[PDB]
């Protein structure tokens, strides 16, 4: 159960749970093909992307995501935005509980904790440790009932071995079709920002879910990216929590359509060139969700990311 | 991961993996060690969760008082390290244990005060096919207390009823592949069983799954034994065994601080299903062992050889 990047394990399971799937259930009513205790490991995490055209993978809502756990926040405002379909997970119309993966890793309801930091702090006094565990579910979760948005994620650890930075998600529950594919590259970008970080290298990544599950809604979708290549670009060394910072004062201006950047202001931008891009593609999706011009910004952009666009607003960018 | 019948088929090939293949050598906290990372395995049989190869020592009164001293939801050492004394080594005050006390982080978890297990049967008694059956053992605070001699190595369990029968995961940061694994493989599964018989249902398959499957150095010649180197374990009675448990918890405590001892007519006629009176047997032979009384007929098998193999002198 090796493979070279995301999309190959991806491809497979789909294929494995599709075809021979252990179980044919409901959980909370919803009709699925199911695999127990299903995983993966990926030798070349950075390769995170499914660019397969059928499934329309949207690498905008990939980084939203990401950035919006670094950034800590609970807030729906910022995510439905990416993802208008996420609001069924929210109880008061503005936070996500188990959704929010931001507050688990930065400061987690059981006792405020910054796990990110304890992990750097661990892995520097102890570079060998097998301690190093960010935990994502809480106790609580399963106390309340009817709660709507479970934490589908256990914990991830990190470990350093032989100078590179292997990552492990542990998960309860994952839908191989849809939430696989947002998750992976979230552990994964988590996992290289804090190679980067620490200045190591990236390792493997390990992904390993209690039910791995296809809903029957999904399967005609699941079929046809069955039935049916540029790199993903590597994030610069160092600490880059300054950019990330900066990169959420755009994500905020750009999403609120209180500015708009010219494809030359974007070049004019005081980031590195991987975090401009990553602007860019938040400008990108200010034309779509606010009706402007589709614009010159997607010739600047790496191959990967102006297929991603091309493929999921053919209209604007085909 | 590949799938197995029994612990001992899935404990050997494991232990053969990482003696012979590492994937790693390292010293994490200073102790050098042979390492893969991911590892795992699936038995079609948890019920059958011993060891017996003679070399390994396998302690089964041990792997019933740690299961037991979990179900009692204790942080107690004095009970534990009376059947393992080197765990005193992991115990920061002296009188509790805190990543090794798995009862607390079951039955009154540190986040909240939360019953898990009961918590577990309600969510499967609602809703069978639940993927939210989760027992979450670590805790976020662990890392945060300056030089902690004892962070709790299990993530999480997680139940799931499939086709009827009560399914297992088993999710670990870190497992010592020789030592820990015996008895945490043993918990588990006993803890997957008495929740299935608990809820009516047959055993299903238990998971094990693991981030750092490693073995110590300092074991490495006690492994290499083992590796170059059948009786059934018994089923425990249908239905709820708390009050079994109660009562076996009883004696537990009467034996272990020599306040009662138990001849073989005095156990016979206790007020347990014949499963639990050989628990009760099991830690009556562990108290003259350690109390230094004079040293079964009625034990199964499996039992009998685990008492041989470790106190010769007693029961060989």
């Amino acid at each position: 159960h090796t493979f070279g990047t995301f999309q190959d394990a991806y491809l497979s399971q789909l294929r494995d749970i599709y075809h021979s799937p252990e179980f044919r259930n409901a959980p909370r009513g919803q009709a699925s093909r199911e695999r127990i205790g299903a995983g993966f490991r990926l030798l070349d995490p950075v390769q995170r992307h499914i660019s397969v055209p059928a499934r329309r993978a949207n690498v905008v809502f990939n980084f939203a995501e990401a950035l919006w756990y670094l950034s800590g926040s609970d807030r729906l405002d910022f995510i439905q935005y990416y993802a208008p379909g996420i609001a069924a997970y929210s109880a008061d119309g503005r936070t996500l509980r188990g959704t929010a993966y931001g507050p688990r890793i930065f400061r987690h309801p059981a006792g405020g904790v910054n796990q990110w930091e304890n992990v750097v702090k661990t892995l520097t006094d102890d570079p060998d440790s097998k301690r190093a565990v960010i935990q994502i579910f809480d106790p609580r979760e399963l106390a309340v009932a009817d709660n709507i948005d479970v934490a589908c994620t256990l914990a991830l650890q990190f470990l350093i071995r032989d100078g590179l930075l292997c990552g492990i998600g542990y998960m309860r529950a994952n839908d191989a079709f849809r939430g696989a594919v947002s998750d992976v590259f979230s552990f994964t970008f988590l996992q290289e920002f804090t190679a980067r970080y620490l200045g190591l290298g990236i390792g493997t990544y390990h992904h390993v879910v209690g039910s791995v599950h296809i809903y029957d809604s999904d399967a005609r979708w699941a079929e046809r990216v069955l039935d049916a290549r540029p790199g993903f670009p590597a994030m610069p060394d160092g600490d880059n929590w300054p950019h990330v910072r900066r990169v959420l004062e755009w994500e905020e201006r750009l999403r609120t359509n209180a500015a708009r950047l010219s494809a030359d202001a974007l070049d004019a931008l005081d980031l590195p060139a991987y975090w401009k891009h990553v602007v860019a593609l938040f400008e990108a999706h200010r034309q779509v969700r606010h009706e402007d011009t589709p614009d010159a910004l997607l010739a600047a952009l790496p191959e990967v990311y102006r297929q991603s666009l091309a493929v999921k607003w053919p209209g604007h960018f085909g």
